[PDB]
Formats: C-alpha cells, structure tokens, sequence
C-alpha cells in the first residue's frame, strides 16, 4: 500500500534524490553550535544514519519519542548536506569543493536571512505528512545538542494516488512543472547528477541549490493568459510549447510568428533556462508552499525551487544568470526570498554512515 | 488513481461534516468589513456558493484565476458556517440560536485573540493539497471586497490509501484518535449532529466548535510512559481501554485493580469525556498541525479540535467543562490556544445558495 511502501536507505547513492518526488517534503536547515567540532559532526551523523536508517522501514528510531509513529513509511527518504560553515568548523576546510558557496547576487534577489544559509541539511520527503511530522521530531531531537534550526521550509506535491506515476503536475501558478528533466535511470542524469571530478569524499553524491521562491500571484491574476504563455514559452493547459501541440514535443526555438518575431519569445523563461547539452542540465525536484493570509486576504505562496547538479558553477548559476540579464518575463511574477547550497555526500551501506568518507 | 473523486455539494446538508475526513483541511475565520451589512452577505455568498458548486466538481469557478487547478478535486468539500457576529450585521439577531455564542472560560485556556472567534468560517476540506489551496485562493478572491482574514488554520491527516477507510487514525502524541465517536448512515448520528430545535433557517444544519489545541510535546517526551497510557485510558498501540484487549472494547468504567482504585483513573480523559447516551455525544473531526521549530529545536505543534453536535450547550460544553472542573490528566500536555463557534446552516441544492434561508 502507499503506506507500507519503502525506499532503500543504503545505496552507491543518498535516496531523496533519483527517488521519485514524494507527496510531503522538509527541508530542515541547521546551523552549528559553538562546541560542534569534527567529532561531534561524527556523532551526530551517526546518530541521524541509524535513524534514517530505522525510521525509511517502518521501524523506530533509537530513544524513539513515539514509535507508533515509525510504522507507515510511506517512502520516507532522508537526504543529508554539508554547507559551506560545515567544513571549517570540522577543520576540513581543503576537502570543501570550491564550487560550494552562497550563490553570487541576482538582480532579482530580495533574499531574507531567515530563508537562507545553513551548515546541516536535513531533507525528509514522504508521501505522508504524519510520518514525515514524527520523522522530522526525531531528527530535531538528536541534532538539538548540535545544532540551532536556523530554518525548517515545508512543501507539497500532489497527493499519492491523485496522478500516475511520472505524469507531470502542476505548480500553485497553474503551469506544469517538470517537463524537460533528466530522467532517473539514464546516463545523461548520472553525468549532470552524480559528482566525478572535484574531492574524493564528494564523489557518487551532488550538490543542491535550495531558493525558497515567492509567486507574486496578486501580479500574476493581472496579467493576460496570452502574456502569461507568452512569459514562459509554453501553453498552460496543454504544456506545449508555444511551437508545439504537445507538452513533450521539443521547442522550436528558430520559429518566428506572422511578424517575424521569435514564437518563443528571446526572453522566454524556457529559452533563457535552456541548455543544449543533457549533460550539464540541472535536475529539478521542486515543491509547492503555500502558508497564510494578510487580513487583506493576500497569499503567502511559492515554490521550494531545489536543483540538484554536480557542478554550481557550470550547471547553475549560468542559467540562474541568463535569466537574470536576459530580462526573464516570469521575473515580474516570481521574487527570490531565500537560498541555500549544500554538498551532499555519496550513500552508504550498512557497515557504515552519511558523511563517514569526510567526518571518518 | 483518486483525483477524480468526488463529493456532492448539493443535498440536505452541507458536505464536510459527515464526509469521511480527508487528508488536509483550511480553517478560514472571516470577519466582516464595517460596510457588510446583509445585502453584502447575500452577495458574498452567492459568490462562494458558486465557486464551490462548481470547484467541488473539478469545474473552474468564475473568474477563476487558474482554471487549471479546478480539473482533479480529490474529494473537494466546502462547509460554510455563520459566528455570532455574522447575526449582529445581517441583522438577523433573532434568528441566532440561543447556544451560539463564545464558549464560557476554563481554568486550562490559554486563549489568544489570533485563533479565536470570526464571523464567518470557510472550512475547506479536500485529499490533495495543491487542489485545497486553489480553492483557498478563490474564496479569498471573491470574499476580500467583504471581509478580512482574522486566521487561517491549516491541518492534515493521513495521505489517502496510507490507511483504509474508517481506519481509526493516530495524532501526533501517538495516539489513536476517534475511537468513539457517532457513526454517520445511523439514526443516533442524524439525533446527534444535525439541527432539528430551535430557529427554522439551521434545521438540517448544525453547529461547529473548533478549538486550536496546543500538544506540549516536550513535556510529553518527558512523562512517564506508563502515566501517558493512564492519563488516557487506554494503551498507546493497541488503543484498547486498561480494562480491554481490543481498541474497539467497551471501557469498564466500574473496574478496579487488585488495590481497590480505578483501572481508569477517576482523572483520565476518556473518563471525564464519556456520555452514557449516544445521541447527546459530539462529532469529533479533527486535523493534526505541526508548523516550525525554534532555534533550539522546540515544536509548535498538536490538534485543530472541530467538534460538531445539534446543540452546543447540551453536547460540548457539558463535556468540555467535566474536562476542566475534574482535573483532566491530559491537560498536563494539551493546552487550548484558539475557540471559535459558529452556525452551519442546511444544504441547497441548484438555484440555491448557502445561508439562503437566513439572509434571503
Ligand atoms: C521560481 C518559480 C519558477 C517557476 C514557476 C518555473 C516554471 C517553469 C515552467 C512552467 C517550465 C516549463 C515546464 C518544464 O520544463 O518544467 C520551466 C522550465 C525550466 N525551468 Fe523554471 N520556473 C521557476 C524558476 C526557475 C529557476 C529559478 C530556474 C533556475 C535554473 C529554473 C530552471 C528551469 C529549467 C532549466 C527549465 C527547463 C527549460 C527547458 O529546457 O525547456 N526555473 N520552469
Ligand atoms: C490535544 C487534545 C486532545 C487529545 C490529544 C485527545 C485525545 C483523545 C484520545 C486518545 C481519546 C481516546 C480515543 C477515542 O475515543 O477517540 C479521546 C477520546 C475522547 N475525547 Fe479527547 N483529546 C483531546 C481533546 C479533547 C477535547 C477538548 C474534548 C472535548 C469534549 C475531547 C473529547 C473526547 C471524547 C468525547 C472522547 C470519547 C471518549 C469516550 O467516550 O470513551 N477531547 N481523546
């Protein structure tokens, strides 16, 4: 059932990643304390690996505040990240790739302290928002000694069941979201994934890009459905490019209208974002937020924009770049408020733990 | 797949209350602006009324501001229900029920004024998520030149298919929750629930309690496991009464241990919160919440009671006042943060609206 269902914890690779996104996600950003030095970070992660460990099977944790809770899975994944402070407060600051850094300024940039940063990333997804709750209490309870919460950022997908398997769904603006993607399983997404150059520790993990992004959806209502495919290169409905009929049909981006002028617009969000090559693609797995009200009855919604690559520097940041200078049309409806990177290290087997080929 | 399911909007009664629970619900208290007088009640909900009849249905609303998100409604259900205030504009203070008015105070309240009272509720209800909060954003759209938001209370239960239907779930105490209570397709629930005294308008209607009730999960950790199961009643995993095997067995409320004192405590909840008659018994709905952590690694999370009963002074109060005169020993971990009340007016049908038979 969707409740007993698992996936593995062990693996060449950390799951919550090539795993198919989940109903329910957790990005929990912590800082370190003071006195968390390499040997406590070893502790730490031992004790957080055990518990992931238990808690993905249906089983409780050790010092298990509820363990009725454990049962249920529901694809519980847990996915760990060392941020940039990480490495020095472990006195391994050479073994910190020199792509792993606070993301440069963009123009379109009002980022909030409070959505951005941290040392220690804690990622639970879960097709069920219980398990995902008594996952996340556990996780806070023996990270507590550690760490401060610098942030703790809550998203959702469709529901289990509400779509097949693969089939893209849409985000809290309408659009479908996810078409052109790497695909699990393929080569193209283990190259524009998994890391292979860079420190050794790092290797078989990747990197992510965490931007906690606001739709400006008072903005968005005003705009003209025309105005709004037009911002991004693609019809809502159907998903097609504009050039196109339907969602997985490959955009023309040399096609010009009765005017002469490009179908997809030069400063189309697709067009901007695009990359020739599958192999230097980022791997998106976002979640929608949608969080309260001003007594005005305006929201508080957006997108939990995380990227996943091997390479910030050749796989990211050109693209965040081009949309930035290239003047991307979903600029207007869409603010940045908040980013976080983090290096994710390689899975684990039984024998050992996240983390143990840098904190080891 | 489950998207396509649907739940009647139009009958006797509003959906929503005898509805089997979905996995996620919004809470909207509205107050009323100073120019809403009942002509612009009328007006408001005619609007709503609308929306719902259509979004209920997969269809878009008018001037729905991303008809895409309509196809797919998971079980979608709107109940709307009228506060004291809402009588007061309309006028219509002859019409308001004798028993609709803020509850009385208790020694355990820690009230704030952030998730108490409100004219008018919106309560959305639906499986999935990203269909709730489009449905959330249309209300706020058609009822922002009326009203302002005073809260909005998000909570969630099990995804859908994690657990069978009618399957008693647990919250995040661990606990087993709504064991006992009526069961809708039976006489004594229709007694129990739905409005057949006082003013014309709420017969086939009933009434709402719905208090934010805050779990002390630190204290919680800290009890003593043994002292959790007694403050209750019954045992954390099998859920059965002290006295019993099975969740589903009869407490003995008469049984006493082999030193003479309560197996039940005189104290424990299920005590104090017994009725001997099932029809006087409230309809227990709730919603779990769980929503951030402070730096050092506190929860703010626990229950959205919603309890629904034909009448509030002979069904909840009752109940809730044994609670607090008899010394409750779960108040030692539960403390009351929010209490609002509110009228839930009959069903309609086409060519009808909610509320119809007050304000029309
Ligand atoms: C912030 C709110 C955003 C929204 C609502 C949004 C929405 C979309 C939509 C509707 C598409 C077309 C369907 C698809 O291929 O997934 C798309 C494509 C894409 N987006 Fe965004 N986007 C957002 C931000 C970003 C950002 C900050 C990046 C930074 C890299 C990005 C990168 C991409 C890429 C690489 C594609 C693939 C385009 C292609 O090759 O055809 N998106 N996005
Ligand atoms: C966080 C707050 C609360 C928690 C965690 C909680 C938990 C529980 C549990 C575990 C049970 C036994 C299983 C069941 O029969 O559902 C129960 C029963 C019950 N509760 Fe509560 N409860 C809370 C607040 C309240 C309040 C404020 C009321 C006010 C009336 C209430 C009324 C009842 C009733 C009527 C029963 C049925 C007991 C019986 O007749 O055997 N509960 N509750």
């Amino acid at each position: 059932t969707t409740g007993t269902a698992t996936e593995p914890f062990h693996g060449p690779h950390q799951a919550g990643i090539a795993t198919p996104p989940q109903a329910h996600a957790v990005f929990l950003g912590l800082d370190l304390r003071k006195g968390t030095g390499r040997k406590e970070l070893g502790r730490l992660m031992r004790l957080l690996t055990d518990d992931a460990r238990r808690l993905t099977q249906g089983r409780p944790a050790l010092a298990d505040p509820e363990p009725d809770l454990a049962p249920l899975p529901s694809r519980l994944t847990f996915t760990f990240g060392f941020g940039p402070g990480l490495f020095k407060a472990a006195g391994l600051e050479k073994q910190r790739p020199e792509g792993l850094r606070p993301l440069p300024p963009f123009k379109v940039d009002r980022l909030e302290d409070r959505w951005s940063g941290g040392d220690l990333l804690v990622q639970i997804c879960c097709d069920d928002p219980i398990t995902l709750a008594h996952a996340l209490r556990m996780t806070v309870k023996d990270a507590r000694a550690f760490t401060r919460v610098r942030w703790v950022q809550r998203g959702f997908r469709r529901s289990p069941g509400v779509q097949s398997s693969g089939a893209t769904q849409r985000n809290l603006m309408g659009q479908l979201d996810g078409t052109v993607n790497p695909v699990p399983g393929t080569a193209d997404f283990d190259q524009a994934v998994w890391v292979q150059d860079g420190p050794e520790w790092l290797r078989g993990g990747t990197t992510l890009v965490l931007r906690r992004i606001r739709m400006e959806l008072e903005k968005w209502d005003e705009a003209d459905p025309a105005g709004k495919e037009f911002a991004v290169g693609r019809r809502l409905t159907s998903g097609a490019p504009l050039t196109g009929r339907h969602e997985h049909d490959e955009p023309d981006f040399d096609a010009v209208d009765s005017a002469g002028f490009p179908v997809i617009a030069e400063n189309a969000h697709i067009r901007l974002a695009h990359v020739d090559s599958p192999r230097l693609r980022m791997l998106r797995r976002p979640y929608n937020y949608d969080e309260g009200l001003t007594a005005d009855g305006r929201s508080d919604a957006g997108l939990l924009f995380a990227a996943y690559q091997a390479d910030i520097d050749r796989q990211f940041i050109p693209v965040q770049r081009r949309l930035d200078e290239g003047g991307d049309l979903l600029n207007l409806w869409t603010t940045p408020i908040g980013s976080a990177v983090f290096a994710i290290p390689p899975g684990c087997d039984e024998n050992g733990w996240i983390g143990q080929g840098l904190l080891g």
